[PDB]
């Protein structure tokens, strides 16, 4: 039962599910070329993908879905989930993106790739906004799980798929309750609780925009197949 | 003035700024569907600039900031308006009252059948939620101010529209649990709306607004 958990239990599951922080390929030729930077970043994302699937299976409600729909959700969300992880890692490094512990890149180093400096500016801006809002890890892991579930749910049809959508909205309602509980426990007024909830959820639309602009720039210079995701889930 | 508004003043202001539903101009099946939709889009744009000026707090921003917000939000604003008025026509998109299209007519343009399916799903989602017209106008204003984001003024105004949405839900008679849940349900659709807008721009660069263009329109 996924919809049985209390708000306090839900936070433990999400924090226990959290994937590890990984390193980039140790000691590349620095400084980077456009080819070598895209090599290291690609190397990192593909290794992070494996821990995202293991994370995804531990997110309450996800394993209850069919395998086909689990792939669909991850196929829509995987870049947004990498991006918010980056933005979260970066928080306490103003003007810098912490891709890995050994790969802290400032704004000016995005220039190497060309077109990329646009994407860096957007990722940095999101991290500034999180620093402005004083985003907490309990709130952060809740927003990641909302991205995983929400960002592919609209494209689903029979009585099976109707229940599958309804189930997802029920878990999304559960994660909303869990976000508000944390804000109430922290001692914000109801007016502030609602105001903060809205501000957090409106940042997910900017993350989607960053994801799309990111996908376009990646095709400008591969993207994860249905078979790779299914293989990683069952095995 | 904008920061001092009550929920009813905000809603009534947004309902009275609401632009009109226009028509496509075409008469046999001579058609050319893309130019027909572009003719519509361009005429709708002109009403959007005047709708934007009547949104509380927007006029208090510098005309540099007003152009940046509309440059980012124009296509989402057209889409939510299309999706809102398609609500009572499952399977069809009501571009104009004389231009109601089904998903087979979406295949008339190469690539757009993908975009059609997302727009019908958004409409399908609005129907399943019983999205109300007071909530609809609030969400358009949110899209205008959010997609681009002096900066703290914008966030102060967005906090008022959150207060407004919650007031309408409480007025409607929702429990506190249902209020904050329904708020989240509406604001998470904006993420899907943004995604559709990004897909639409890419699709339009296969077929077919500048910084100058929007600034020129805003002054008059
Ligand atoms: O031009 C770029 C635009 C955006 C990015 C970027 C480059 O660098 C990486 C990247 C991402 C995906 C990718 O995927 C390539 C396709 N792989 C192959 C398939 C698995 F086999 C998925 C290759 C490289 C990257 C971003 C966005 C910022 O957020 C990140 C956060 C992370 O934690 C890790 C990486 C990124
Ligand atoms: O491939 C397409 C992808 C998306 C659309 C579409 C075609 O049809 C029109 C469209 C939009 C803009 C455009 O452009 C207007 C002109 N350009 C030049 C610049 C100055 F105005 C903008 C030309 C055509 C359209 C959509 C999205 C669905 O929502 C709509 C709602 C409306 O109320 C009106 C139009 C649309």
């Amino acid at each position: 039962l996924a919809l049985s958990l209390t708000a306090d239990q839900m936070v433990s599951a999400l924090l226990d599910a959290e994937p590890p922080i990984l390193y980039s390929e140790y000691d590349p030729t620095r400084p980077f070329s456009e080819a070598s930077m895209m090599g290291l970043l690609t190397n990192l994302a593909d290794r992070e993908l494996v821990h995202m699937i293991n994370w995804a299976k531990r997110v309450p409600g996800f394993v209850d879905l069919t395998s086909h729909d689990q792939v669909h959700l991850l196929e829509c969300a995987w870049l947004e989930i990498l991006m918010i992880g980056l933005v979260w890692r970066s928080m306490e490094h103003p003007g810098k993106l912490l891709f890995a512990p050994n790969l802290l890149l400032d704004r000016n180093q995005g220039k190497c790739v060309e077109g990329m400096v646009e994407i860096f500016d957007m990722l940095l801006a999101t991290s500034s906004r999180f620093r402005m809002m004083n985003l907490q890890g309990e709130e952060f892991v809740c927003l990641k799980s909302i991205i995983l579930l929400n960002s592919g749910v609209y494209t689903f049809s029979t009585l099976k798929s109707l229940e599958e959508k309804d189930h997802i909205h029920r878990v999304l309602d559960k994660i909303t309750d869990t976000l508000i509980h944390l804000m109430a426990k922290a001692g914000l007024t109801l007016q502030q609780q609602h105001q903060r909830l809205a501000q957090l959820l409106l940042i997910l639309s900017h993350i989607r925009h960053m994801s799309n602009k990111g996908m376009e720039h990646l095709y400008s210079m591969v993207v994860p197949s249905y078979d790779l995701l299914l293989e990683m889930l069952d095995a």
